[PDB]
């Protein structure tokens, strides 16, 4: 049987303090039913990391949101990608794949790095900053809409554009219906950027629409492909650099083992990814009748994965609350797992990895001044502000 929780994973408690009641999801059993959404919720690694890795009898193409596709419209176009299964998946992600590939990072490298460096360097001249607007927004804004190649005007829009689709994923809550209200302007940039004519030659969207004439996509379908790209590949990044700032400021002895030896960046990052887990949830619709952990869930039925929970199951990691930038942090699921694992990682990790070694080549303390804000969003778990003082090294 099946215990029942009246935990909202989508209310403003929840947000401000998930880990008491993610332990509480994830000791209650394999399967839990949680009757305030009416869907079923797995919490601990295992049963997250199996339904990630089912596509099958866990689909995406009834949307990852809370929203059943099959029941009502979804609230744009659904993804070719995320909101798709095998094989209409396969090469659309197949496309992104070679879009967000080795080869594309090796060309985008020195200019990130050298970004991430000045930022840094002048961050240091003011002192006390915040580290979300001035350092996690600031950066990936100075690098990402260039990368992809977007003009210059109206890149205001970018951050409301990713706050409102993550929120969408959530359930018809106030933070959810308020973000779709105001969506005209910010959904109306988007897909304007998203044709051909406005897109940057050499970058990723004109690389994209590049793809069309290789048998894997058409033409009609480049434009969404950039939405996806737009949709989830700036404010996922500046939620993980503000999670890799927020977790050095709070363990100086990481931040001083990590300017020991700057070659930590890397997994420094990774570490904050899991550790914080930017995207903290995430949908799968049942297909068929299908037992889980001992536990039988009929046909479409919604199945709540907690990504961040999964990643501090302490079945699964050792001291999972500690930040460890020595850990072992394969198989954690911040990036996903499975055929829809986060094709972009490679420019998520470029990102973080680049930011995190110029803070240890620079920095020598990173000290909280001030009040810490919160930002709330459904999927999203980050910082609104992050008041520091850098201590040049
Ligand atoms: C720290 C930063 C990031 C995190 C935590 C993150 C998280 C995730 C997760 C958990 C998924 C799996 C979704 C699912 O299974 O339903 C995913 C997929 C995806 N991500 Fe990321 N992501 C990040 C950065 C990026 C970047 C930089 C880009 C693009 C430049 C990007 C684009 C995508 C796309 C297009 C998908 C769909 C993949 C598919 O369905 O095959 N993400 N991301
Ligand atoms: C992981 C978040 C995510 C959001 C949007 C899309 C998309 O628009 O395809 C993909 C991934
Ligand atoms: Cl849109």
């Amino acid at each position: 049987t099946i215990p029942h929780l009246a935990i909202d994973p989508f209310s403003l408690d929840f947000f401000d303090d998930p880990y008491p009641d993610q332990q509480t999801l994830r000791d209650a059993g394999p399967v839990v039913y949680l009757d305030k959404w009416n869907v079923y919720g797995v919490a601990r690694y295992a049963e997250v990391h199996a339904v990630l890795n089912d596509p099958t009898t866990f689909c995406s193409s009834r949307g990852v949101g809370l929203s059943d596709f099959k029941k009502e419209k979804p609230w744009r176009p659904p993804s070719l990608i995320l909101e798709a299964d095998p094989p209409a998946h396969t090469r659309p992600r197949a496309v992104l794949s070679k879009v967000l590939s080795p080869a594309t990072m090796k060309t985008i490298r020195d200019g990130f790095a050298a970004a991430a460096d000045a930022k840094v360097d002048e961050l240091l001249q003011r002192g006390c900053i915040d580290a979300i607007a001035d350092l996690a927004e600031a950066y990936p804004l100075s690098v990402f809409p260039d990368a992809m190649g977007l003009k210059q005007e109206g890149r205001e829009h970018l951050l409301p554009y990713a706050g409102l689709v993550f929120n969408a994923f959530g359930p018809p809550n106030e933070l959810r219906q308020t973000a779709i209200e105001r969506s005209a302007p910010h959904q109306a940039y988007v897909n304007e950027q998203c044709q051909r004519p406005n897109l940057a030659p050499g970058g990723f969207g004109a690389c994209i629409h590049a793809f069309t004439d290789t048998g894997e996509i058409t033409p009609d379908e480049a434009p969404l492909l950039v939405r996806s790209l737009l949709s989830a590949g700036l404010d996922t990044t500046v939620n993980g650099i503000g999670a890799a700032v927020y977790c050095l400021a709070r363990f100086p002895g990481e931040l001083q083992r990590l300017r020991s030896d700057p070659t930590l960046a890397r997994n420094a990052f990774e570490e904050a990814v899991r550790f914080e887990s930017p995207v903290q949830t995430f949908f799968r619709t049942t297909t068929r009748e299908v037992e889980l952990g001992g536990a039988v869930i009929g046909e479409g039925e919604k199945v709540l994965m907690f990504l961040g929970s999964a990643n501090r199951d302490p079945r699964r990691w050792s001291d999972p609350d500690l930040y460890d930038i020595t850990r072992k942090t394969s198989g954690h699921v911040g990036f996903g797992s499975g055929v829809h694992m986060c094709v972009g990682q490679l420019v998520a990790r470029l990102e973080g990895e680049v930011m995190l070694s110029a803070l240890a080549r620079k920095v020598a303390a990173i000290d909280i001044d001030g009040p810490v804000k919160r930002r709330f969003n459904n999927t999203l778990r980050g910082l609104e502000s992050l008041p520091v003082k850098l201590t040049p090294a």
